[PDB]
């Protein structure tokens, strides 16, 4: 078998000509050549099994991933595994090769407006499908955002996504959250469980100013410094958006705290298009009943070079996890991911 980087990749004979990508916790990226359809593709190793968690991400992203289909996110084109259970202690799954991510771009390259607004669009686009599913991405952000030569986006990584469940979504202060910081609804830290819609619109909105300005809005240090940077900006939270959060630890937390004023959009911001801006607002609203959401989003003004709700597909219908994921042992989640590859088995 090939080796790349100190690591076997048993993908033949289907998929040849590997070359190194990247690496991260998830495991190690290829290109590889694929020998049936003649392009190349990405293949990513994923070796969860000693890892609850990761069993758990590996599962819900092969689930989601191969019920949806969408212009504006990553398919499965292929998974390749050991033929049993036993054997099994890798998972190779294959999807379309992107040229770069938006994290990368962003880093390396000014966005024009024009670019600001298509990258909106399709990601907005992909949510919408997401959204009429009843699921949630919960970890939206430049990486989980792959891109093509010509600009072409499709979000990624399904690992963290759930099925929405607003009614169970309260919980207590500064109560533990997975989902990656910077991104982070100010709810999560106050009484949130991050079970909304919500979630997701204030991830895409943090997207939407790091676009504007290559830099995060919002760059905490640490857990607690995050809500700080969101006030910051944001200001003090009106009577009335205080009231909705009826935990006393939370509330008192906020109460606590100095008068601070808003920061406004166009000083943070003044090269800006005043439309974006004005979507930005409505995205990076503190209570999140109060949030736009995504179909509202494209509707807007921002976007009207782009909207129409005839080519912005939602989904067939919604989606559910047979049985509930996280009380379940890796030992368990093995088998279940054993039994959701094996479509792209011989046979
Ligand atoms: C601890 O964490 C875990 C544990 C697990 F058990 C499983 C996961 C899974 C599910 O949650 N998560 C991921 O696999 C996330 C983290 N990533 C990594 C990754 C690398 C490359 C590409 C990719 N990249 C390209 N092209 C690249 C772009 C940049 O520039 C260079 C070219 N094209 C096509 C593709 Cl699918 C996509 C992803 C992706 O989804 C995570």
């Amino acid at each position: 078998p090939e080796m790349v980087r100190g690591q076997v990749f048993d993908v033949g004979p289907r998929y040849t000509n590997l070359s190194y990508i990247g690496e991260g916790a998830y495991g190690m990226v290829c290109s590889a050549y694929d020998n049936v359809n003649k392009v190349r593709v990405a293949i990513k190793k994923i070796s969860p099994f000693e890892h609850q968690t990761y069993c758990q991400r590996t599962l819900r992203e092969i689930k989601i991933l191969l019920r949806f289909r969408h212009e504006n996110i990553i398919g499965i084109n292929d998974i390749i595994r050991a033929p049993t259970i036993e054997q099994m202690k890798d998972v190779y799954i294959v999807q379309d090769l992107m040229e770069t991510d938006l994290y990368k771009l962003l880093k390396t390259q000014h966005l024009s407006n024009d670019h600001i607004c298509y990258f909106l669009y399709q990601i907005l686009r992909g949510l919408k499908y997401i959204h009429s599913a009843n699921v949630l991405h919960r970890d939206l952000k430049p990486s989980n955002l792959l891109l093509n030569t010509t600009c072409d986006l499709k979000i990624c990584d399904f690992g963290l996504a759930r099925v929405a469940d607003p009614d169970h979504d309260h919980t207590g202060f500064l109560t533990e959250y997975v989902a990656t910081r910077w991104y982070r609804a100010p709810e999560i830290m106050l009484n949130s469980k991050g079970y909304t819609k919500s979630i997701d619109i204030w991830s895409v909105g943090c997207i939407l100013a790091e676009m504007l300005s290559n830099r995060p809005i919002f760059p905490g240090k640490h857990y607690l410094d995050q809500l700080n940077h969101i006030l910051g900006i944001l200001g003090s939270p009106s009577q009335e958006d205080l009231n909705c959060i009826i935990n006393l630890k939370a509330r008192n937390y906020l109460l606590s705290l100095p008068h601070k004023n808003k920061v406004p959009w166009n000083r943070l911001f003044p090269n800006a298009d005043s439309k974006a801006l004005d979507l930005l607002d409505k995205m990076l609203t503190f209570n999140p009943h109060k949030r736009i959401e995504v179909e509202q989003a494209l509707a807007h003004p921002y976007l009207e070079q782009y909207y129409d709700p005839s080519d912005e597909p939602i989904a067939e219908a919604p989606f559910k996890f047979d049985m509930e994921l996280d009380d379940l042992p890796k030992e368990k989640l093995k088998e279940l991911i054993f039994e959701e590859t094996a479509r792209f088995q011989p046979g």
